[PDB]
């Protein structure tokens, strides 16, 4: 029985890994939580599962407080801040750990999680976009199980040679595989003119036709920014090279993502839309895991199609693969300005248009330099933030 | 650098064979060859390939004799019958044997590679189906690698759990397997209406429209017995019970077959409908072979369906099905009735949809008695070649 370290316990996936934690509390004990805002929420999970620590900002924890004591709730340790954060996610007591924060928020602890040796879920995928090699080089320095969550990377970890990880790490293929099918939903708004377009409004973007989440990632899916986050990140997890990794709009999202052999084999992970599938492969890798996840029915998803992303109508793409291509600090500085590019849109401060150009303006505005620390990440990572709000409030 | 007999080189997956073998004579040398009446194809292979034995039946050694005489051809073994099949299948100096021989004429030859521990790549799908356990059992107690060539059956390999080969045989999955679905291509007569059914010609059963294959394998693949005999084969393959393999048509034929899994997970292993994929595969695992098979191009193959198969109009599934559940002698009996069947409609003497009405009446009339020996099964099987022939006979 291991015990786990649910980092955004609330949030969409934090809510898919208790499903599958509380199908199997002979396997796994829920040990510690950690909530940015819901806190009620965050009140009913630890009644439900007892973590013996729990985290919120410090702005919150009187909040939370006053509601344990409400239900007289008593045991629970309660830490605060980024601190607590990476308090518990390299606590000597955790064995698993599941990123599921949101954005850079989750990159001091996920990348604690991975300097601890733990088993790391990675679901907060722009922690790595952000640290990069830094965080690959330090899952390796310390024997960290760094296992994708993320669907369609856990999908070409499925779909890789099973050793895949103990290969050598040059930016090339190995083991036969000469290609990886990166596939993209298309968002909601894949067959959208620019007409509307332009006037997307945030309740739109944010419904997603196939996955229930966030509304961060409904809009990065509806933007295809997260497509581009999503290639960033598989060139850090199996270490490939940008050029190698080929994007496919797949508008039924019943195919995850594919790898291609020398052979002309390619290799699929396919299945219903439901996060709990690559979560629990993760978790109980490299045993499976049963879930309550359906069969995959092809009778019923009898048609299955694809095409090639619009990367005119979908700018954000290419300033992905450019930032990955120019490496160093863009993918930080990418992120960033997206960040606050989908913070202002959700906000109705700008229009659903202008997210990818503000992001593009950061870019041609900051100059890249090499990620050489955590140190200098946050910074370059701080100055775009600050970058892409100047360029925001100067469009209104 | 490994030398291989080729069984039957003169057929569809020979040629393929010596497509990739061509590619490759810094890794693989052709020793032994075998042919049974293409024989001025065979002794230009011969030039090219230079074995140092080959096989035809006895009453060719002649015509091939004198063929070898005008090239001035020497150096080159000659033997005869299927006792020679048995010499080059098991020879000393071979390491890898391509079982490509259609049909029961290969079960001799096959068995004796799998004995005598070679590397055995069958495609001869027919020989499993006859001798199952003892063909399986055989490959276990002398370490014989046994790989599949059949493309649905490779695929299903490529989508275990890699070390599938040791686990438990007991009929059930295994390491998180749920289900094998073993999709089909439907046949050309898929959306054939029963009256155009009735009439069908040998030459619309041979073409098919995704694979280029040699006659029995056209009119299995048009008649759905194909895919019985494919459902026998995988339960012997990977030691599972016929209710665990379920059979998918997929018109496309791009996806191969799939495996899922008790997280909801499916994996498949999918690409250009071209033999030399799986036979590469095969006969390089665990390394991944280069070949010429261009890379599956999804924007142009963007449309992938699926659907139930019509057991009804073609009831040689359920028959297959019926064979493997009754185990022992009934896949041996299915097979040699659907044989003569075949061979009886490719030669006019009988209509389309008489085949599978032959096979049904040799499987009622002959009784089915335990697998016992290769002795029993040869038996057996002459018996119910004598029936299906008698029964022939009388509907003209
Ligand atoms: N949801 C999905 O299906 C998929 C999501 N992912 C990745 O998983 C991560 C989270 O996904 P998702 O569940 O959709 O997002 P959510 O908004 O639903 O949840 C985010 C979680 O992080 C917490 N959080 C939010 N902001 C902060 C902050 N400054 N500091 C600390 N914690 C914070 C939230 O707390 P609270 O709820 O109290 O505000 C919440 O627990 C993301 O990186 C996403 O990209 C990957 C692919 C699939
Ligand atoms: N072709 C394909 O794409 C696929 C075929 N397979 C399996 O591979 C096997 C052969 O396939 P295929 O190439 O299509 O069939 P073919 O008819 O094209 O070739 C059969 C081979 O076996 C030889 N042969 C035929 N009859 C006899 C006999 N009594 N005794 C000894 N040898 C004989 C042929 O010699 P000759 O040519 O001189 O007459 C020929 O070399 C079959 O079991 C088939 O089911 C599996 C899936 C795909
Ligand atoms: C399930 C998953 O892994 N996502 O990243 C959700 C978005 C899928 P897409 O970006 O719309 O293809
Ligand atoms: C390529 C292969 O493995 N076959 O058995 C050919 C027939 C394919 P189907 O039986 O028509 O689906
Ligand atoms: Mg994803
Ligand atoms: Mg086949």
């Amino acid at each position: 029985t291991q015990s786990v370290c649910i980092l955004g316990v609330t949030g969409s996936i934090g809510r898919s890994t208790l499903k599958i934690l509380g199908q199997h509390p002979d396997k796994y004990s829920v040990f510690a939580v950690s909530a940015h805002s819901r806190i009620s929420e965050l009140v009913e999970i630890c009644k439900q599962f007892r973590p013996k620590v729990v985290v919120v900002p410090e702005q919150k924890i009187a909040e939370l407080k006053t509601l344990f004591a409400q239900q007289n709730i008593s045991d629970i340790d309660v830490l605060a801040g980024q601190e607590g954060l990476v308090d518990i996610a390299s606590h000597t007591d955790v064995d698993i750990v599941m990123a599921a924060i949101v954005g850079a928020a989750g990159l001091l602890p996920t990348l604690a999680a991975v300097k601890a040796g733990k088993r790391v879920l990675l679901a907060n995928k722009e922690a790595l976009v952000m640290s990069g090699e830094i965080m690959m080089q330090a899952a390796r320095d310390h024997q960290a199980l760094l296992l994708p969550v993320d669907s369609e990377h856990n999908a070409i970890f499925q779909s890789l040679p099973h050793n895949y990880l103990q290969a050598d790490r040059t930016g090339q293929p190995q083991l036969g595989v000469s290609k990886i099918l990166l596939t993209a939903s298309g968002g909601p708004f894949l067959n959208h003119s620019l007409e509307q377009l332009v006037h997307v409004t945030p309740q739109q973007a944010c419904k997603h036709p196939n996955w229930s989440m966030g509304q961060k990632i409904s809009v990065d899916s509806a933007t295809l920014m997260n497509k581009g986050l999503e290639l960033i990140e598989a060139c850090h997890l199996f270490s490939i090279s940008e050029h190698f990794v080929t994007v496919v709009v797949h508008p039924q999202s019943i195919i995850h993502s594919m790898v291609q052999y020398v052979d002309g084999s390619t290799l699929a992970q396919m299945g219903n839309p439901d996060m709990c599938t690559p979560i629990a492969h993760a978790l109980a890798w490299p045993e499976r895991l049963q879930t309550n996840v359906p069969a995959l029915d092809l009778f019923e998803y009898s048609q299955l199609n694809f095409q090639a992303p619009d990367t005119q109508k979908f700018p954000a793409l290419n300033l992905a693969r450019q930032a990955m291509r120019a490496g160093g600090l863009a993918p930080t500085i990418l992120n960033a300005a997206n960040e606050i590019a989908v913070e202002a849109f959700l906000m109705e401060r700008i229009g659903f248009t202008s997210i990818p150009q503000v992001v593009e303006h950061t870019l041609e505005k900051l100059e890249n330099a090499a990620a050489e620390s955590i140190e200098c990440i946050l910074d370059k990572d701080k100055v775009a933030r600050s970058v892409a709000q100047q360029y925001i409030s100067s469009i209104g």
